[PDB]
């Protein structure tokens, strides 16, 4: 249909998987922070940092996570990494 572009659809909701809409921080990870109020302890930005990632998600710096964003899953090979762990 040629419909798919680059750029978002007109919607461009302002929240996302990859960016908590709470914390900030548990996108990726998982809601251990939520529930804890941020009031009490605000979390210590990382000054530290490799790659720049493409928003200022922790993780991706390593390696991209945008597949959580995208609904439509890669369905791309494991490959070698992802197995053969301790556990
Ligand atoms: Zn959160
Ligand atoms: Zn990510």
């Amino acid at each position: 249909m040629g419909a798919p572009v680059p750029y978002p659809d007109p919607l461009e909701p302002r929240g996302g998987k990859h960016i908590c809409a709470i914390c900030g921080n548990n996108a990726e990870d998982y809601k251990h922070t939520d529930m804890d109020l941020t009031y009490t302890d605000r979390d210590y930005k990382n000054c530290e940092s490799y790659h720049k990632c493409s928003d200022l998600c922790q993780y991706c710096r390593y390696q991209k996570d945008l597949a959580i964003h995208h609904q439509h899953h890669h369905g791309g090979s494991m490959g070698m990494s992802g197995s053969g762990t301790g556990y």
